[PDB]
């Protein structure tokens, strides 16, 4: 029975884990990375009211204010450890200066559970990928650090390992909780069939070559949010306008309209992927029919008019991108099981809400991994009670009798079948549009699935180097994760960012200004307990209101909303008439905890030319309410 033991252990080798080790180190913790794959701009004012809006006010407004005050300086630090701004090679320089500071990183190690005892966690059990060994790694606290589950869906941009394994983990612990599982981004781009992300300055276009989005998205058209530019797509196939495909229709990404060279250029990875994959150069304007010109109805004018194919537009669709739930952390980073951090898409922490900005994709697991991996570390460097040896063992003897468990019990059910179906069941019912009938009917089918499930008999009957031995444990969790998903998603009554659902089309901040938080206490339960956070609008920097895109008037305002707008509006006045600059009003408005040094004032260039044309403070940037005042 192998027990390593360590200060602060971390599961997932990707740039929120990594980053957060290079933070555990500079502290001198003994640190260990478990990785599941082998080593090879805006004012912050502005930020924070584009993070909110796109949030749909989902988010903790608190943590949306420590990500974009800290951003600046993750691209700085980045910046300094060699990445050329143009990729702001990510991964490579966080995994290189993480071997500076000596982390140790293991690969082919497999979290199968959390060791956890009194409500304190104490590390995970772990199997060997290649020799089937189980052993246990002993630690003063835990970071999950291992992306979302989009594998949970059958179309995903998601690689393999992105199945949520990591926190159905921490649901079976019966102590840390999952938040907004339900908040589950599809992202408009992806490409047929491959599901490569294309994300710019291009445009959309139907099966005739219209550009449709401004007719859907007048203010924003194509750079509406994701979550709304994905149910326009799907809106105007469901019309009838997609290109057919032998995967279904589709929609065209036209960046060829830039010009080759500015393709070439300033868009060198989109050129690449789809060269390589699609076999479709996009910078090639050239027309390659007409024919899908004809048949065009004559009585859509606000659609325009209809353009020739082009050999380079991209097939594209929404599919599943990004996990907005996950893990639920306070704005430290620590779940509700002591000892056991969350920090990146793995958590909901929550700074994405309902949708996740698009902006904050190249940012967030390195912010994460400072201010967690920060937070992470202090935990790690105060002193605690151990755990006793032989409780380590019975978590070491509980994973190994899960094992030969699997690959000899009476059932006869094969673990790819119950997975397929699960994940068409999410993809059909649980997708962009919701309708209260049919989540009952896919809460019903995943019941059963996960009934059957508890029969999986893997079929290969060796300990090592087994991938349907994985994939049973594997697709075991993933089912929990989908029967919370749906489960949240079938309660919340209203449409709420990448939430929709047809039969309550208008965001709820009255009713439904919460949170979702489901947790498993019970080995015997066959569904998740559900519990909900409300949102203090009371303590919001913003109250919730509209969102600039999308449905206008489609929010029920919470009770209190107008309140709070005459004490927001009060507070800037009062304070902006005393010479109170933009982090004093901000301070005023909502406090918020962050380290010192990420806190810290970032510099801009142009801040003697703002403060000179006097566009520094506050208002200039947050002004909404300030409008509706001045017009009276």
């Amino acid at each position: 029975m192998k027990i390593t033991y360590c200060d602060a252990l971390i599961i997932g080798g990707g740039l929120a884990g990594l980053r957060a080790s290079i933070a555990c180190k500079q502290k001198g913790l003994n640190t260990i990375v478990l990785s599941l794959v082998p080593v090879r701009g805006d004012n912050e004012d502005l930020h924070f009211l584009d993070t909110v809006k796109g949030s749909d006010w989902g988010c903790d407004q608190q943590v949306a204010r420590m990500f974009v005050t800290t951003a600046p300086k993750a691209i700085r630090e980045l910046a300094s450890w060699g990445v050329p701004w143009t990729r702001i090679t990510m991964l490579y320089a966080v995994a290189n200066e993480a071997l500076h500071h000596k982390v140790d990183i293991q690969d082919r190690k497999d979290m199968l559970a959390f060791i956890h005892h009194d409500n304190k966690c104490y590390g995970a059990v772990v199997r060997d990928l290649i020799t089937g060994e189980i052993s246990a790694y002993v630690s003063k606290g835990t970071l999950l650090a291992t992306g979302g589950y989009g594998r949970v869906y059958k179309h995903t941009t998601n690689a393999v390992i992105c199945d949520g394994a990591g926190a159905a983990s921490a649901l079976e612990t019966g102590v840390a909780k999952l938040g907004n599982m339900e908040a589950v981004q599809f992202h408009p781009t992806a490409l047929v069939p491959s599901g490569i992300l294309m994300t710019d300055g291009g445009v959309l276009r139907d099966k005739f070559g219209r550009r449709f989005m401004p007719a859907y998205e007048p203010e924003k058209k194509e750079l509406a949010s994701r979550d709304v530019v994905s149910r326009r797509i799907l809106e105007h196939i469901q019309k009838g306008y997609g290109a057919k495909s032998p995967y279904g229709d589709h929609v065209w990404l036209d960046i060829a309209i830039l010009g080759r060279n500015h393709v070439e250029k300033n868009l060198r990875d989109v050129r690449d992927i789809a060269m390589t994959f699609a076999g479709i150069d996009p910078a090639d304007s050239e027309e390659q029919t007409k024919d899908n010109m004809q048949g065009m109805p004559a009585n859509e004018p606000e659609y325009g008019q209809a353009m020739a194919k082009q050999k380079g537009w991209i097939p594209i669709k929404p599919m599943q991108h990004y996990s907005m739930g996950g893990v639920r952390t306070n704005p430290k980073g620590e779940t509700h099981l002591k000892g056991l951090f969350c920090a990146g898409e793995a958590a909901c922490w929550d700074l994405h809400g309902f949708n996740r900005l698009g902006g904050n994709s190249v940012s967030e697991a390195v912010v994460a991994g400072m201010i967690i991996g920060d937070y992470f570390a202090s935990h790690c460097l105060e002193a605690q009670i151990e755990i006793n040896t032989q409780k380590v063992e019975a978590f070491i003897k509980e994973s190994q009798d899960y094992m030969h468990f699997l690959l000899h019990n009476e059932g006869k059910e094969d673990v790819y079948e119950i997975r397929e179906r699960m994940k068409e069941v999410m993809d059909e019912k649980v997708g962009v549009f919701r309708e209260g009938k049919k989540l009952e009917e896919a809460l019903k089918e995943l019941q059963e699935l996960y009934a059957r499930s508890k029969n999986i008999c893997v079929k290969n009957k060796v300990l090592h180097n087994n991938p349907e031995l994985e994939d049973a444990y594997r697709t075991k969790k993933m089912l929990k994760l989908a029967l919370c998903i749906t489960q949240g998603a079938l309660l919340r009554t209203e449409s709420r960012g990448a939430h929709t659902r047809i039969d309550y089309p208008k965001r709820d901040d009255e009713k439904w200004l919460n949170r979702t938080l489901a947790s498993w206490p019970s080995t015997e339960q066959d569904m998740p307990t559900i519990e909900y956070e409300e949102l203090d609008v009371m303590k919001m920097e913003i109250s919730p209101d509209f969102r600039g895109y999308g449905k206008k008037g489609n929010f029920i305002p919470h009770p209190k909303k107008e309140e709070r707008d005459a004490e927001i509006l009060k507070t800037i006045l009062e304070l902006e008439k005393l010479g109170k600059d933009r982090i004093e009003v901000q301070h005023a408005l909502m406090p918020f905890e962050l380290q010192e040094k990420y806190k810290a004032r970032n510099m801009r260039l142009e801040d003697e030319e703002v403060r000179a044309r006097g566009e520094h403070l506050y208002s200039f940037n947050v002004h909404d309410l300030l409008d509706q005042h001045n017009a009276n």
